[PDB]
């Protein structure tokens, strides 16, 4: 994974400089764990997670069940964050995630722009925006949308 | 339309509070014009535009040609920005675009997070992120 031409240094991952910005980058690092039990600790009881525009998960239980299900069929091999930034309580991450389908071994790069809302240091919202054309095939589970 | 549960007032459109934020919002209003000649004026000369992960357009010529082509087959009927905000020189719009295919009259809602980089008030980068599953059907152009 190369740095893209449009990558700007003023917003690079290495220059995170709010606590919310730093917690999110930690969370990006933990994605490769493929471990919902570990990942769920970042969330508040009042929280949400959505791969747009698939049906969102609301509540920590739903998020955990959703993440646990994903890791049954796909591995997060790599996460490259190009930009981190934040504004009006929201944090933004422009990045690429590399995903590998466990049953096939096929890998997939997904260009992603994610938004996270934090309250007292814990995720109360996480929405990822990307192309789901290959996501159906990458994730051997029905999308629900 | 909409107003999602996750919509924060703290980051709403009406609360845009920098010149760049003000500009991207005006650019967002302008999209419904479907007029590539009017839109290209927001763009700097050294610039790019991409619907991820389709082949990007680099330079003002390519960008205008790309928008003009899009407006040949599709209308932008509505743009609804729920969040705008900025950080480290970039602007972010969390929004919905309604696109109507001209040959069919079929309409489409796209959930979108876009990043903008402006220079001296001019667009030097614009990348929209969203599901392209219906994009192919909605836009009667070949995908590259
Ligand atoms: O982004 C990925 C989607 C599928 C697996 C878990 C999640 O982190
Ligand atoms: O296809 C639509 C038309 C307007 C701008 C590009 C894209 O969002």
């Amino acid at each position: 994974i190369e740095q893209p031409r449009w990558a700007s240094k003023d917003s690079a991952a290495g220059a995170a400089s709010t606590p919310d910005e730093k917690i999110v980058l930690e969370f990006m690092d933990a994605l490769t764990s493929n471990d919902a039990a570990k990942l769920i600790e970042y969330f508040a009881e009042d929280t949400m997670y959505q791969n747009m525009p698939l049906p969102p998960a609301y509540g920590r239980d739903a998020v955990e069940q959703t993440l646990a299900g994903f890791f049954t069929v796909v591995s997060v091999d790599a996460v490259e964050t190009f930009h981190i930034g934040s504004s009006n309580g929201l944090v933004y991450t422009e990045r690429v995630d590399v995903l590998r389908a466990l049953p096939t071994g096929k890998s997939y790069n997904f260009s992603i722009l994610g938004v996270f809302q934090l309250t007292e240091g814990k995720i109360t919202g996480w929405r990822d925006y990307f192309d789901l054309r290959e996501f159906e095939e990458a994730v051997d589970l029905p999308l629900r949308g």
